[PDB]
């Protein structure tokens, strides 16, 4: 129990992060989940056992609050919805990451072309899609809106970057931030440029870190790894981290290079590619780099 009626629920995931952190809220006769893991036997089983420990079934969870559309957070939302749960998702996900799951053919060609144009040589995504149960009627959340959930009051903080409609949930009185993947303690959360992403995802991400830095939160519980005791400090560390990565990427451009080959050294794979692309497009917008093609080869001015 992180607070009375607020519980950390670690769930195994078949991705390099290995474990996703879900948050269970119980109170005032209500039960809610922040994030849902995904449809594997190991993930479903772990979540069931967690709920059982609290005396609950899947069917007891009537409210779902999603930080973002990534499979490790969004994967079981449609399952819970099928049992009668109400699913909440930030509005900016709807035409992007949410559409990606709902309409497999909406971004398919662009997704592959983005890889190919940026030097990727000739699916795990299909395996992922099989583990994802998209909600049919999710309700759009808005930045700054206030939710009364299980006796607690949560402020919706739109924090784009890691995902377009990424939302953190902030308990203002307690100063407790449910950060999702906008902030992590050990590594940087991915900032990837995908076919459905906003124009400059890294710029969004750094502005989101600024927003969280000035928030005044007393503690952050994120989507992965351990608790974050000093939120401003970690936000400032992730700022500095990406500044170092930008400098590192500039150094790697000793000649014209593709995003694929660059991603091997900037990250000594799919996520590495998208992150590298995000950093390149940030640099290009600033004018620090240019590109020929397609096939795109980036160079340092
Ligand atoms: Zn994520
Ligand atoms: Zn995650």
């Amino acid at each position: 129990a992180l607070l009375p009626g607020l519980y950390l629920l670690p769930v195994p995931i078949p991705y390099p992060l290995k474990t996703v952190n879900l948050y269970l809220l119980q109170g005032a006769g209500e039960v809610a989940l922040v994030d849902t893991a995904l449809g594997t036997r190991a993930a479903r089983g772990a979540l069931e056992l967690h709920l059982a420990e609290l005396g609950l079934c899947f069917q007891d969870v009537k409210t779902i609050l999603l930080t973002h559309h990534h499979p490790d957070h969004y994967g079981l939302s449609g399952f819970f919805e099928g049992l009668g749960a109400r699913v909440f998702l930030h509005e900016e996900e709807f035409a992007r990451g949410h559409r990606f799951w709902r309409e497999p053919e909406a971004f398919a060609e662009a997704s592959w072309r983005l890889f190919l144009d940026h030097g990727t040589p000739e699916e795990t995504v299909e395996k992922t899609r099989e583990r994802v149960h998209p909600p049919q009627n999710p309700l759009p959340l808005r930045d700054g809106e206030a939710l009364e959930v299980a006796g607690k009051r949560l402020r919706v903080l739109w924090t784009p970057g890691h995902a377009d409609g990424h939302a953190a949930f902030y308990l203002e009185e307690e100063g407790v931030l449910l950060a999702g993947d906008a902030l992590l303690e050990k590594v940087s959360p991915n900032v990837g440029l995908w076919a459905y992403t906003r124009e400059n995802p890294l710029k969004d991400f750094l502005r989101s870190l600024d927003r969280l830095a000035d928030l005044g939160a007393r503690v952050a519980y994120a989507g992965h790894f351990g608790p974050i005791a000093d939120v401003r400090q970690r936000a400032e560390e992730l700022k500095a981290h990406h500044q170092a990565r930008l400098e590192a990427l500039l150094a790697l451009l000793d000649g014209p290079k593709t995003a694929w080959e660059l991603s091997l050294h900037l990250f000594p794979r799919r996520f590495a590619f998208a992150e590298t692309l995000a950093h390149l497009e940030y640099l290009r917008e600033e004018g620090a780099v240019g590109r020929g093609g397609p096939p795109y080869r980036y160079f340092r001015r």
